């Protein structure tokens, strides 16, 4: 019973951002700002309702969703496109998949211990992102 993502999680790693913006055709020079960047999390979950904001110094993204739901996403101040979004349950790993212009696309993410995981995953590249829970 580990689907309780509720809190604030402060990311420590995050292997492969470079590869996943770059397949989504982020120009460089935005690529080399936000390559730098520690992200925060902060999720407001309610069962399988889900209020997600992530932040950093440069850009914030916001998407708010029902697990099971589809839900048209805008990945605004990202690379500002329009995909079709589901989240599901696999188990206790959260899956997104993002239909749309880009081929597998989607995320991944999953509790262990006091860590989030995160997996965002476009064409042939797999961002990789691991979160320590704030206190
Ligand atoms: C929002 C902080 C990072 C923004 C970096 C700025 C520009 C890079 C442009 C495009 C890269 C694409 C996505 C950013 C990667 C992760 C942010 C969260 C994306 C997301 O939908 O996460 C889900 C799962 O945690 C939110 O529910």
């Amino acid at each position: 019973m580990t689907r309780d993502q509720n809190g604030t999680w402060e990311m420590e790693s995050n292997e492969n951002f470079e590869g996943y913006m770059k397949a989504l055709d982020i120009d460089f020079a935005t690529r080399k700002i936000a390559v730098r960047l520690t992200q925060t999390k902060v999720i407001d979950q309610d069962g399988d309702n889900f209020k997600t904001k992530t932040t950093s110094t440069f850009r914030n993204y916001d998407v708010d969703f029902t697990v099971g739901v589809e839900f048209d996403e805008y990945t605004k101040s990202l690379d500002n496109r329009h995909v079709k979004a589901l989240v599901t349950w696999e188990g206790d790993v959260l899956v997104c998949v993002q239909k749309g212009e880009k081929e597998n696309r989607g995320w991944k993410q999953w509790i262990e211990g006091d860590k989030l995981y995160l997996e965002l995953t476009c064409g042939d590249q797999v961002c990789r992102q691991v979160f320590k829970k704030k206190l």
